[PDB]
């Protein structure tokens, strides 16, 4: 039982952790943004755009 | 993204060129003409002429 506790461990931690991917490719996509974003002439308007996302 | 960002400040800088072409060949042009208006025997009638251009 103590090896069954120990997988159902592995399963918490795994569905943490595919959560946790879905947390990291946002802060990528609004790092990708952010880049646009530090565009100079890349315009306020544009940018409320890009704020949305 | 950097790369890209890059590129369009090349964007921005060309067209800035591009109106500042514009801005030099009048300069010429009116080199050209302060030449003949600086002819003494150019009329100020004619001279009129010139300013207007």
């Amino acid at each position: 039982q103590a090896e069954r506790n120990t997988e159902d461990g592995m399963s918490l931690i795994q569905t943490t952790e595919g959560f946790l991917q879905e947390s990291n490719d946002i802060i990528q996509r609004i790092r990708t943004l952010a880049i646009q974003s530090s565009n100079g002439i890349y315009t306020e308007e544009d940018r409320q755009m890009i704020q949305v996302e």
